[PDB]
């Protein structure tokens, strides 16, 4: 599991929320992460107290090496994940994600951010070291099948906002996940350097065609 989250907070928030619906202090500095790895703290978007918040949350979830993904096919009915599907929905924004067929970087053709569905342990603001978030995954569709069998569940801006709502049930979230998934025809992709494999590599070049 690996993705890029390189731009500024405002770059990611433009499609999701007007200024007054956010409690996300202004910071003009790019997040600047070209190679986001599991087991690190990642800026995670969620809704509480009627506002969007951005909290640094552990990418991983360990029961009693940590899990990093939750399959959409089973998460909502999972004995482990069903409560998180109900109460711990979030969004992890990104520029695109990496997968290894030879690594590829996958991103929206229109250049807009991807809003990846996530589930995790609320309250997110507690900075838990073990009970963090997971990225929800789906089966690869269309051209993506030739790269890998899985992909992140990516939601449209409308669906991402709905997904995060505390007034939305697990059942409603399952409907939103189905109808709001961004299909593969909306993405482009290209091979990138093999350097992305080593997490010590963090340069801007990692997302460029090779």
């Amino acid at each position: 599991g690996r993705f890029a989250q390189s731009q500024t907070r405002e770059d990611y928030l433009a499609l999701l929320a007007e200024d007054i619906e956010r409690d996300i202090p202004y910071d003009p500095e790019p997040i600047g992460r070209y190679n986001v790895a599991p087991g690190t703290k990642v800026l995670l978007l969620s809704e509480r107290d009627e506002h969007l918040h951005l909290d640094p949350v552990f990418w991983g979830y360990a029961p009693g090496p940590p899990l990093i993904n939750a399959r959409v096919e089973t998460a909502a009915t999972s004995r482990m994940f069903k409560p998180l599907w109900q109460h711990g929905r979030a969004i992890c924004f990104a520029d695109g994600w990496f997968e290894w067929k030879q690594p590829f970087f996958i991103y929206r053709a229109d250049g807009q951010p991807i809003f990846m569905a996530a589930i995790g342990s609320t309250p997110f603001e507690r900075g838990d070291e073990a009970e963090g978030f997971l990225i929800v995954t789906a089966a690869a569709d269309q051209g993506l099948v030739d790269i890998h069998d899985r992909r992140p569940l990516v939601l449209s801006p409308e669906a991402a906002r709905e997904w995060m709502r505390q007034e939305i049930s697990g059942k409603e979230a399952s409907e939103i996940a189905a109808s709001g998934c961004v299909p593969a025809n909306q993405f482009s992709w290209h091979p990138v350097s093999r350097a992305v494999g080593n997490v010590k590599n963090q340069g801007a070049e990692l997302i460029q065609p090779v």
